[PDB]
């Protein structure tokens, strides 16, 4: 059995990169996959995608109208002007009867779709093509916003008093759209997680939408500076710390990060991402003292490279979705310091699985350099941390001996579907 799947990621680079991942899987199952995004988009992760995919995987653009303020490079929220978001939602909807000509040029048999382009699944009803949606972030966040929109049986998922203002903020400012886009998915929810981590919320979510959830997997994907330096470090014995690809330090943050990584005296690699000097940022004479025992690189960094390495030990993280999943399959324990949206229950999730420890905050939510340092000394190095880098170290064993199990279940539940689909289709 085999399929042409038509899939529709949002368009961040945090959104399309786990549909890439999925498309792959189904790639090695013979499947067939249009991935369909902007062109800024498509340009990007074209260079990331291995010739072993050359007849698996094609790109399909689906460009936007284009105005003064929103030029096609900025038709992606990667760099986005703030300001700018709700121009580039209306772009998007906006380009539907462009993706129509794709639908109807290509005909596939099923299109995987996100969290908000109800106008894409009404164009393929319209052409009689199923509509299943691929959430990437996990079911306990999935379930919270069901929860949240449809209206909590967990005692380990919940939230700092410091976590409130934000969070109730952020729900308090259009969910009709994102409950009509998971009703409409046919049959199943396709989800970026795997039971051994979340069961009993993959479970909650299934009875709030009714829908069968069916977990996807963890979806994981000449030496460099980086890396040269870090073979001259000791086993498991440096810190590596990145807040993830949307979120900018405060100056306030920052500053005690630096003083818990120099307190904390633990070996570090640190990425440093301002909007758009290093030894300005930083306390005086910082990396005069820090030396050869740390270094800070500005913009990006090889994360999968760095987890993989023999060296690393631990991982300061913002806890976003994809670097969870990276830092479990690769084994390696979490630092956890969440900033915004889902990352306060990723963080509930991880320290309750056993392969986290948070960085708590002060009543006011402030951080404080020697609870930073602490967390990153019993994770790293002392007897407190053991259980938490056994964890890992476990998960890691068997996510790799897992392989893609997950995967066949999603092939054999899509080729139900679509076979259904296609059977009272033929009725008209
Ligand atoms: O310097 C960096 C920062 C991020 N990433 C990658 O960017 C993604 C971050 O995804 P996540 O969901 O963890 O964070 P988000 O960007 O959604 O907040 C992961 O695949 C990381 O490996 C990377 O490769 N290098």
């Amino acid at each position: 059995g085999s399929l042409r799947v038509l899939m529709l990621p949002w368009l961040a680079h945090g959104h399309i990169s786990p549909f890439l991942e999925l498309a792959k899987r189904l790639a090695k199952k013979n499947f067939h996959i249009y991935l369909c995004s902007t062109p800024i988009n498509l340009s990007s992760i074209k260079k990331t995608i291995s010739q072993e995919y050359s007849l698996s995987i094609q790109l399909v653009e689906l460009p936007l109208p284009s105005l003064p303020d929103l030029p096609p490079q900025y038709h992606t929220t990667n760099g986005l002007p703030p300001h700018l978001m709700p121009t580039l939602k209306r772009a998007y909807e906006m380009s539907s009867p462009t993706f129509s000509n794709i639908l109807k040029t290509l005909l596939p048999d099923l299109l995987i779709y996100d969290f908000n382009q109800m106008w894409a699944v009404d164009t393929a009803t319209s052409l009689n093509i199923p509509s299943v949606q691929f959430s990437t972030t996990g079911t306990i966040t999935a379930s919270f916003a069901m929860y949240m929109l449809k209206n909590y049986p967990f005692p380990e998922i919940y939230l700092w008093e410091y976590e409130l203002e934000r969070m109730r903020k952020a729900w308090v400012e259009e969910g009709d759209q994102l409950l009509e886009c998971a009703s409409k998915s046919c049959g199943i929810i396709l989800i970026k997680s795997f039971r051994e981590l979340e069961g009993k919320y993959i479970d909650f979510f299934s009875e709030l939408s009714g829908k069968k959830i069916v977990p996807v997997g963890p979806l994981v994907q000449e030496k460099g500076e980086i890396i040269q330096w870090l073979d001259k470090k000791d086993k498991s014995s440096v810190v590596f710390v990145s807040f993830g690809s949307e979120y900018f330090l405060t100056s306030e943050e920052m500053e005690e990060i630096a003083h818990g990584l120099e307190s904390g005296n633990v070996n570090f690699i640190w990425v440093l991402r301002f909007p758009v000097s290093v030894a300005e940022a930083l306390p005086k004479g910082f990396l005069e003292r820090i030396g050869d025992r740390g270094m800070v690189v500005e913009g990006w960094a090889p994360q999968a490279k760095i987890l993989k390495h023999s060296s690393t030990g631990g991982f300061v993280s913002h806890c976003g979705w994809s670097s969870i999943m990276e830092s479990m399959k690769l084994g390696i324990p979490i630092i956890a310091m969440p900033m915004q949206l889902d990352q306060p229950f990723n963080a509930r999730l991880l320290e309750e699985f056993g392969v986290a420890m948070e960085v708590v905050r002060e009543k006011d939510g402030t951080l404080r350099r020697e609870e930073i340092a602490n967390v990153i000394r019993k994770v790293v190095v002392e007897k407190s941390g053991e259980g938490v880098r056994a964890k890992a170290r476990q998960v890691s064993e068997s996510l790799r001996k897992k392989g893609d199990e997950e995967v066949d279940e999603v092939v054999v539940e899509l080729l139900q579907i679509c076979r259904k689909y296609e059977l009272i289709g033929k009725m008209s």
